[PDB]
């Protein structure tokens, strides 16, 4: 098998101005069935809550679904446009 | 062309057009309408459009999945939410 990189899903952690509360929503619209739910991620982090949930979007196959909703909240919160293609171009495909 | 799956899913669905459209905003990729273009589109019911354009540009499915997950968090029954993924099926 593939060993986890966590790399892009610090990235997105990293360059995110979202609440807490804004990541959330993006979150459970794009949570597969087989992705653990907000209030599972919630319970789980340690540390960083938004880097919780982009590593369980890495694990599961959809944190270029869950990058795509933040860019779209970040883009009607006129975050400048091409640092959401930078985003978008660093956290890549799945 | 045929929009049933869509309209099945404006019938099926409870939530309001503000979490419908939080929904849209979150799954829509770039080659959709923004929800902006959507709701300013919209001459009839604008869950209808939003699922029609969700029809148009291959992500009702995606879009599905959003709405009956903020169902299930409005205790939506685990069959009915079932019942709607089967009924708008794979884009």
């Amino acid at each position: 098998g593939v060993q986890a990189d966590y790399s892009r899903a610090e990235a997105l952690a990293a360059w995110t101005r979202l609440s807490d509360e804004f990541i959330g929503n993006c979150y459970v619209s794009v949570r597969p069935r087989h992705a653990p739910a907000w209030e599972v991620v919630v319970a789980s982090a340690a540390g960083s809550l938004r880097l919780e949930a982009f590593k369980r979007a890495h694990d599961h196959d959809f944190l270029d679904r869950l990058a795509v909703a933040i860019g779209n909240w970040e883009q009607k919160a006129q975050r400048p446009d091409h640092e959401i293609a930078q985003m978008l171009d660093q956290v890549g495909d799945y």
